[PDB]
């Protein structure tokens, strides 16, 4: 832990913390309400879901590290350059400084010439290229790790399932709002976006054509294939089919809200069955993937649970209520994901929808945030399929 | 050196670094020019000061610690509870933060109910309740024994001349313009300042009275009965009564600048030679501090320079250059250290003399920045009066 990289943490946090006051008296007082920020919102949502993420992944780490879950052997990571939590707090804090600065320069901006609508661009190409950038700059070691994870997790059938991917394409999973405002930026730059005074001021934000159901369905399309692709490698079908099954549920859950939201304008009485079918499957869905979650994930529940009740005999953690709020907030925000992700599959909540997502894509961000905790602690415990070699 | 401490130094920067460039285009844009904001920058003036002494001093721990310097042993510190760099610049990051907070509050103040006048005076008595507050509150040990420093300082016939009653007399020395700030604050508010809207739109700027000459003889006054009480205490004349015949230059230099400010107004003939007088005090007294400065302060131009030409012999800084630059930039503001003494003695120049005084006073703390690191190094390398028993 050297001194600099806690003085860039600080100071990152520090200008992150002062920035973001500044763009809230800004969003009270400069921001004028004639222009419709919508599009603004979903481009720096989708910014502010991977600073939050990297955030939540920095005290991950920590609690991974000063719990004994050796999330180096797992992840498969070198133990010589892994990544501290200080060093995502330091990428946290300086991609939120960028964020920051884009958002106010979006508010306001300092340069004549200089068009509004290149500041997201600006941002995420930066961050495209600090990702990409083939000379040994910042951490590049770190990126270009992730750059191969990116690689085989989405050519999944292609790559035997370790551990990385599996858990890559389960945040992805988590975080796939950004890859929805990447699509919803790409399209309103396309399309609905005039390339002459601003972002302001579509087509894009409905299912017309029905392609973000399918980014949608992109992160659970790569878990389903990897499971599929496990359960090729390994000739058992109790975790691999199963979990293939489970991402199968939300491949049908998105399907049917689509063909809801298409029939409501529509008008055929189909509509009200594919409602009845929508319930179903969301009901199934959900269920699914939070036994799965508190079961397989977490391993609690468990019949050995001892004097953790409803909980498992080995725990690491100092506290239990910590698994208990954690077991609550589950229950609560898996059927919150599920529910931001129908009404990111459907067009019938155009008066909250956007609203309802915006808050609830964050509070995905921490389910996930929290699950990565009792998960890892989990493979620390007793394998769960990709180790195969020792419990360690 | 703990991680919390270094994350406190890098936030109370970041804070610092954005708080200033929002101060700067709030002076440009928000900041109006119909209000008179010379008394504003000289209170701040006061307040910034001790901010930049802080972190100067701060830089100076830092280079003593890691060029060998002991200033714990010189200090009279206990080797328990010292005040590394760091925490002095965890101090004057926070005092900093307050610092630009008040300014921002006298520009924009975001309280209909609160006015303008109460923002230094907030300020101050905030460092003043940090200083004094009897609980063993923040950095309890180190302001506990700076105020009995500042007790022992200010009472010096009484009290046997130690090093660092020396030292802070010194730096009060080159501090003097915080008391002269203070000074005018309280002439400001008791005369001048209309307790009705603002600090905006006076008799406490000149020499009327006479008051603020005592107040700048006063670290020279001090520093005077120290050398003479150190006489008393060690009947030598050479070190002691010369150095004390410098600080009557002092004395001398400041009145006779009162007299020729004063005389002015007046009209007596004896003006020109008042004049002549101060040309040569002020000659007297910039060559006789310069050459104490360099021959027995830092200790250079030794007849046993050797390879280090210019210089002494031990060496304990790298680099050479460092010392020839330090011995240039001493010999320029230690003239423009008694130019901006004389200049705030006297009345003659209302039209450039505050900002000459502004931009001066930091030149003058980083002289004394300067200063710090030759005067304890040759302290650390062979005593100067205040050890007595040893050559460390
Ligand atoms: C509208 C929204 C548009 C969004 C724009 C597109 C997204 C921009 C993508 C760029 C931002 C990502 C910044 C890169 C941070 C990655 C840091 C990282 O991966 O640290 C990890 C830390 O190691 C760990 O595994 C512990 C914590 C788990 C790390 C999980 C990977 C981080 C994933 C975050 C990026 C996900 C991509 C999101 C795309 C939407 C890699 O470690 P290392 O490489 O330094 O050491 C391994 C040893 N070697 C290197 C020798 C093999
Ligand atoms: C208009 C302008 C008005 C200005 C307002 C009035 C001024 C406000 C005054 C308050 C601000 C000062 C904040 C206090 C910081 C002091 C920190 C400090 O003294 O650290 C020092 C660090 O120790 C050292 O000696 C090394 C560096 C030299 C320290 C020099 C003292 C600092 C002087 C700064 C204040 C000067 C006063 C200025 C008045 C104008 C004390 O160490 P310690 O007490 O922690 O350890 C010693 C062991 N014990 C304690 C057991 C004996």
């Amino acid at each position: 832990a050297p001194a600099w990289t806690t003085f860039r943490v600080g100071l990152f946090c520090g200008i992150f913390i002062v920035l973001n006051i500044t763009l809230v008296l800004a969003a009270v007082f400069k921001l004028e309400t004639d222009r419709s920020i919508w599009p603004l919102i979903r481009i720096y949502r989708g910014g502010f879901l991977l600073i939050e993420f990297l955030f939540l992944l920095g005290i991950n780490t920590y609690g991974w590290r000063q719990a004994g879950v050796n999330h180096v052997l797992i992840f498969e990571l070198n133990p010589r350059s892994n990544l501290s939590h200080q060093h995502l707090f330091e990428i946290a804090g300086f991609l939120g400084i960028l964020w920051c600065l884009s958002l106010l320069a979006c508010f306001f901006a300092p340069i004549s010439v200089i068009p509004t609508y290149v500041y997201p661009l600006a941002l995420y190409g930066f961050m495209v290229f600090f990702l990409i950038n083939p000379t040994k700059t910042f951490y590049y070691k770190s990126r270009f790790w992730l750059l191969k994870l990116l690689f085989r997790v989405f050519t999944a059938p292609f790559h035997k399932v370790g551990f990385a991917d599996f858990w890559l394409a389960d945040q992805l999973n988590s975080l796939s709002v950004i890859l929805m405002d990447l699509e919803y930026m790409i399209c309103f730059y396309s399309l609905e976006l005039k390339w002459d005074e601003s972002k302001g001021l579509g087509i894009c934000h409905k299912y017309t054509y029905g392609v973000r159901a399918i980014v949608q369905c992109i992160p659970a399309w790569l878990r389903f294939i990897q499971c599929l692709r496990r359960y090729r490698d390994t000739k058992r079908a109790f975790p691999h089919l199963v979990n293939a099954g489970k991402y199968s549920t939300t491949f049908f859950m998105v399907t049917f809200a689509a063909l809801y939201s298409t029939h409501k304008e529509r008008g055929h009485s189909d509509t009200m069955v594919f409602f009845y079918l929508w319930i179903v499957f969301y009901i199934i869905s959900s269920c699914y993937t939070l036994i799965w979650d508190l079961k397989m994930d977490w391993g609690l529940f468990d019949k050995n649970a001892g004097e953790n009740t409803f909980l498992r005999e080995e725990i690491v953690y100092p506290q239990k209520a910590y698994y208990y709020c954690a077991i609550i907030e589950d229950v609560i925000l898996r059927f919150a994901w599920t529910i931001q992700i129908s009404i990111t599959s459907t067009t019938l909540l155009p008066h909250s929808g956007d609203i309802i997502a915006t808050v609830f894509a964050p509070l995905e961000v921490f389910r996930r945030f929290v699950w990565n905790f009792f998960r890892l602690e989990n493979e620390h415990l007793n394998n769960c399929g990709e180790f195969r070699a020792v419990r360690d």
